[PDB]
């Protein structure tokens, strides 16, 4: 599924994100918008051969079991499908546990480089929330 903005918005705000570890939840709308074009079904292969899922590009390295990562963590003991659902609860969910990972939002290369430290409410302006 490719969200609307505001639509990816009300879905994190349900699932849990907005100020999620302190990141509200423009932060989180805009990551998936650079990650993903909010696009659930978003795939990326990584040079090291992992690959990055859904509408937050979660990467098969650490995080999900894709089968074809091979020494790699399932830390959201998820396969990577799951991820790619137009339900994103499985997305969210292993969201909360990477940022909660010392790194924050930095852990999503999308988001440092072009929401880290930007208007970031701008991405749930208009949103009925
Ligand atoms: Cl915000
Ligand atoms: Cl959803
Ligand atoms: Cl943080
Ligand atoms: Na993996």
């Amino acid at each position: 599924k490719v969200f609307g903005r505001c639509e990816l918005a009300a879905a994190m705000k349900r699932h849990g994100l907005d100020n999620y570890r302190g990141y509200s939840l423009g932060n989180w709308v805009c990551a998936a918008k650079f990650e993903s074009n909010f696009n659930t079904q978003a795939t990326n292969r990584n040079t090291d051969g992992s690959t990055d899922y859904g509408i937050l590009q979660i990467n098969s390295r650490w995080w999900c079991n894709d089968g074809r990562t091979p020494g790699s963590r399932n830390l959201c003991n998820i396969p990577c499908s799951a991820l790619l659902s137009s339900d994103i609860t499985a997305s969210v969910n292993c969201a909360k546990k990477i940022v909660s990972d010392g790194n924050g939002m930095n852990a999503w290369v999308a988001w440092r480089n072009r929401c880290k430290g930007t208007d970031v409410q701008a991405w749930i302006r208009g949103c009925r929330l």
